[PDB]
């Protein structure tokens, strides 16, 4: 597929320098959703404001464990259904955590900056709808664990 192929290589860009293209996604997150913050609740204690969360080791390890997560569903972005039982889990772990699965809307707008903001004029509208595509796909897998 083309669509397969925009992904990959516009990939290659981001996972060069996966914190500090992270770090871009969560402060556009906390900038268009603040009552995201709470939820990042490491030992007992809220951040104030987003920028306390940037010193924070076990943000930052989180940060990592989602770029990982987009890497595997870059990796098989041929056959999804190979993540799918994992996904659902993480759905259930993040609904347990207390995140509603509307805030996963925003966290896809996220992306999509993150993605314009890093590849400039290579982010095309084919590498938006395919990158939107895929998100979707991981959404709807993860949304299994809301129950439906
Ligand atoms: C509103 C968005 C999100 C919030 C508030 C959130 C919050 C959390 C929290 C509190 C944890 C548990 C503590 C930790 O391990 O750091 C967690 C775990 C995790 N999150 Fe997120 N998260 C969000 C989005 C995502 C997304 C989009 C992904 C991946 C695509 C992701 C991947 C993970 C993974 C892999 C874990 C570890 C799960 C496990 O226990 O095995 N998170 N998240
Ligand atoms: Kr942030
Ligand atoms: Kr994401
Ligand atoms: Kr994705």
């Amino acid at each position: 597929r083309p669509e397969s192929e925009l992904i990959r290589q516009s990939w290659r860009v981001v996972s060069r320098s996966p914190l500090e293209h992270g770090t871009v996604l969560f402060a556009r997150l906390f900038a268009l959703e603040p009552s995201l913050l709470p939820l990042f609740q490491y030992n007992g204690r809220q951040f104030s404001s987003p920028e306390d969360s940037l010193s924070s080791p076990e943000f930052l390890d989180h940060i990592r464990k989602v770029m990982l997560v987009i890497d595997a569903a870059v990796t098989n972005v041929e056959d999804l259904s190979s993540l799918e039982e994992y996904l659902t889990s993480l759905g259930r772990k993040h609904r347990a955590v207390g995140v509603r699965l509307s805030s996963f809307s925003t966290v896809g707008e996220s992306l999509l900056y993150m993605l314009e903001k890093s590849l400039g004029p290579d982010f095309t509208p084919a590498t938006r709808t395919a990158w939107s595509r895929l998100y979707g796909a991981v959404v709807q897998a993860m949304s299994r664990g809301w129950d439906g």
